[PDB]
């Protein structure tokens, strides 16, 4: 297995497809009918398009999904010294303006739901009919939040275990001594990717994603206090588990109930109307963990636009 | 400054268009039938830096000249002045105002941003840029050719971020002439002024900061940016020297950081063409206004 | 205001003044107290200088002979462009010790006095402590980036960002009537607190550019906290003041959280010294000024337990 | 990884770290401490201490994460100087010539400006990278224009504390950089000073944390003791317009300015033939333009 080769990719359950958005081709993926109103699917880092593809399947019933592939991941291009939030964020607008070509309601999942509030307060006017943040961490993926842990102190030892050991592009691939470290790290998502052969999502992935987020470039020029503050769209704030690791005192899961409640109170600062689902027992990729709940979420609040 | 209320009229009307996260200020001439062109400020610059040449455009083309955030009548973004904002900012305002392909042209960082437009546009946006006079390398903390910022405009970006402030919070005029009178950069030291210029009361000073400490192009390395360019490219490069008090340069790029740009932008494959004139302010669509649409329509003219 | 910058502020205190030239620096401090008995060394807080302690210097002279000392940036001691870190106060302080005292001292700090002292203890040469008090330290809660708990951007850093923007480098700024306007608009009651009275002496005396490499993340840039505390290697008290949580903004408010603390005492216990935790709830945070008497009283019970069994 | 040498090897506790070193010479004799350049132990002037040591007592040091302490997360000019200050105190308990190779002439110079008073009589900087070592100097190439492409590959390849530890990926690319010198670097095995190196020291250059709080033309303009500037090969690479050699003739100029300025007698020896570690390459060469200039300084 060489991921820096690129050579990596499985068949899934519908036809991949690409679309020049200017710097970078973006893959994705599409079902149901284009009669329908249009879905947009931003998955968490690490994660493909078809991180969603059970769920997709679910809401093809009701809706027009697209699931994309963003920029380092899967088979879009990998764009060195290029990873922000603003550029994944603008690709999405493009996407949105050359691809779906009506308003959308998007859904993202953690990084992708930092992404869909991004677009919230930062798409193109129209473009969005509101946005659900599956467990975002809002403030917790920041290297200097305004609010609670930093990065560093929840998914920072992930990513500084990917940014060694893997490298940007793969270009370490030091596979052997990242399952070594991870195994010795007092990180429980750490030590849960010590595995024989490396995971097909993490195949498809460019770490320099990993070290954008733990040097705290990712988001120098996008404070999340900004962007939350000036969502346009209703937003749906989904909640899975979270807790403190006593051992260290580091944060687990996506965001505290601190970050989340002053994410809600700078959303509804904006105007907007923001509803927050509490799943304390979820794992934070419910669409793929449990679909249908999250299907059944999803559809609940995306009828009450 | 503070308060934004030191606008005043102009020789065309301005309009103004939402792109979303900002309001983006512009002013429109010529014929709606001719190519469009769109003409992006230097920095501290709003959109009527380019009046005269506008008016000798619109003879020949559909011209527009806007605001970038933090800028005229645009909004001002604190904490959000990048390279990429900046310039996807301009993407939307040719999708959402001119949509139709462009020729664009930018003076010093608004020369930056239209090398930006060519490289990271939607396709088929343009047709061509123009690079006036523009900081390649040079405009940049960590380069990886030539001076840095901080041997360049830096020390004028310095006395902004002291004296003047984010969103003029600071406002201390009479604090930032006398540094700037003592400062060894000429540039510094030709703001010394009574008053204060009308262009830079509408500009927003944390576009010094930004320069200053590197977090501007911080995603947006030029050496990336000039390697992907994908449309022909016109780089005019205006007066530059050595100052021998303090080795900095004077202008906006070295003939290295020049040659070095040159080469990244050929290997991108597209047709290059440089226009030295070593006798010319940086700002010379305002100093020679003929001069440069003369440059600027002798090149757009022969464009596919 | 530009008498700040010129450095022509200072005044006459309640002891003499004496320099000394450390190297890079000329440092300025104060002495009392009987050269026969154990030597002390007080580090004020930021903005702070040698005089924070005159108060508590005259108790502590009758037991102690006591140095308090100007750092770099602060009071009479040179002004420093650009060289702002915590391994340069830290050796400027070992130089202190090693030119001028010539004998083992025991370490007293004021917040980020008290962080100097644990760096000491930690990254002195051999023999020169023989114990450290930290007088309410911001461990963590100072940094930019922490392994634990609150950075500064939520804790202090409202006042550094002021200081930095309207004050400015060496005075350079000296916008006091800003500085004002923006302090009253601030959420931190730190910030609000400076403007009454018009510029505090203490403050005329310190170069902002302090605030600005708290403020930038780059005083400690060199010197994370995590491993400054798991190799202390002298006695330790931690003395904990007033603490809590500001429900308008999470920010925190005093110098740490009781969670940096533990988080604290945990290192400092597996460096294998012995750690005692003083918490005092109701006191400001430079108790050594504000309730001298019960400052020296913690001092000199904890000075006491020092001496060997 | 360590092997013995033609010296015996003593340590000193300077309370952070403990400091290796080693000592040739009559004790009664002038006081000489050598500092090595990066990547390099005390060692690397094995042959000059022997030639050194008939008119001198020489010191040679193993700097912090070079047998002395590795130091995650610590190396900074300041921490390295601050070493030296202590080694001199404690250990040479005399004033002594201090001579340093690249970036130990980097800390030569930091010596002269911030040692405690008097602990120096001048200092020697051979082939000293004043300003190109630097994220962003005041004057001229930084280092990703110098040094860096073989900092940035000892970061990913090797790793802090050397744990990565890729030698296959480093020779791999290395030797298709563009450097010369990190074209240099390929070999099948680890050379015996890389296998004593931790690679954080390249992290913190690379990165520009290395001198943070210490710029370098504040401490060329603080210099408090004579100083020796030679100047080995050096050049313009005309493929990249990346810096060969230490410092450009630029850069010596402004370093010179400044020394100048901070009012210190300063003498500029150009050798534009040498290799950058002259002491190693040119033993005699090296000893002699030492001894003439330490002969000078004031007894
Ligand atoms: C490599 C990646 O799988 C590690 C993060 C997953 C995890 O810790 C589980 C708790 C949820 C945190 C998510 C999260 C947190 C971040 O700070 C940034 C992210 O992109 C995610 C993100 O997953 O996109
Ligand atoms: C007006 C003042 O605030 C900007 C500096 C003017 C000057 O030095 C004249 C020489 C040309 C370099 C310009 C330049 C250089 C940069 O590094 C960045 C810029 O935005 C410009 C820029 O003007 O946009
Ligand atoms: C006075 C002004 O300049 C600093 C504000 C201090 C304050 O909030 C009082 C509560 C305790 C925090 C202290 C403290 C905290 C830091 O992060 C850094 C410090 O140097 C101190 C420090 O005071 O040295
Ligand atoms: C990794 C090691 O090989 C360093 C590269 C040596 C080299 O290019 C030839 C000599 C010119 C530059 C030296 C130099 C330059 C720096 O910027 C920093 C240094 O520590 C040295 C230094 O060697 O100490």
């Amino acid at each position: 297995t060489s991921p820096a080769l690129r050579d990596v990719h499985v068949p899934h359950a519908y036809p991949e497809q690409q679309v020049d958005l200017g710097e970078i081709t973006m893959n994705y993926a599409e079902a149901g009918d284009p009669d329908r109103p249009a879905v947009l699917l931003i998955p968490e880092q690490t994660g493909s398009w078809w991180s969603y593809e059970e769920a997709m399947g679910l809401l093809s019933e009701h809706f027009h999904v697209y699931a994309v592939d963003l920029r380092g991941q899967g088979r879009s291009s990998w764009t060195p010294k290029r990873y922000s939030l603003d550029n994944f964020g603008n690709d999405l607008v493009r996407f949105i303006a050359l691809v779906v070509k009506r308003p959308v309601v998007v859904a993202g999942n953690s990084s992708g739901g930092v992404l869909a509030a991004w677009l919230s307060a930062y798409s193109m006017p129209g473009q969005l009919r509101g946005v659900l943040c599956e467990d975002p961490p809002f403030f917790a993926s920041e290297l200097v939040p305004a609010h609670g842990h930093s990065v560093r102190q929840g998914a920072g030892p992930v990513f500084e275990l990917f940014r060694t050991y893997l490298g940007d592009q793969w270009s370490v691939g030091d596979w052997e001594g990242f399952c070594r470290a991870a195994g010795a790290s007092a990180s429980p998502m750490a030590r849960s990717f010590v595995a024989d052969g490396i995971p097909q999502h993490l195949q498809e992935y460019d770490p320099e994603w990993a070290r954008v987020f733990y040097e705290g470039t990712v988001g120098l020029s996008c404070p999340h206090e900004r962007m939350l503050g000036q969502v346009k769209t209703p937003v749906l704030l989904t909640h899975h588990m979270r807790g403190i690791d006593p051992e260290t005192g580091n944060l687990l899961g996506a965001l505290s109930d601190e970050q989340a409640l002053r994410a809600r109170r700078l959303m509804d600062s904006a105007g907007v109307t923001v509803d927050y689902e509490s799943v304390p027992d979820a794992s934070y990729m419910m669409h793929q963990s449990a679909p249908a709940r999250y299907v059944e979420i999803f559809t609940r609040w995306a009828a009450a636009l």
